[PDB]
């Protein structure tokens, strides 16, 4: 019965840009890696977005990960990136 927060996990990779020379979006310092920027038409266009919540980080557990441990992922993913995240909305209390 895998069921939880209405925010859907939306697995997608990422690669490293050549201008950018960075993975298109970025990432917190803090443990929580939270997406703090996303490139607008780079590497993560679309893809992400600045305010998700990293839930796996090339098949690893975020729990068991921070923005450290992160840190050399990103720089060892050489072909390609497998970040998944999570796409949650505040649905209710929203008043206008």
């Amino acid at each position: 019965g895998s069921s939880g927060s209405s925010g859907v996990r939306h697995t997608v990779k990422i690669d490293k840009d050549t201008l950018l020379q960075d993975y298109g979006f970025h990432i917190s310092e803090s443990l929580p890696l939270t997406v703090v920027a996303v490139t607008a038409g780079g590497s993560a266009h679309g893809k992400l977005f600045p305010g998700d919540q990293i839930l796996q980080m090339n098949n690893e557990p975020a729990e068991d990960l921070s923005w450290e441990r992160a840190v050399d992922i990103l720089r060892e993913a050489e072909d390609s990136l497998s970040i998944t995240v999570v796409r949650c909305t505040s649905s209710g209390p929203s008043s206008g």
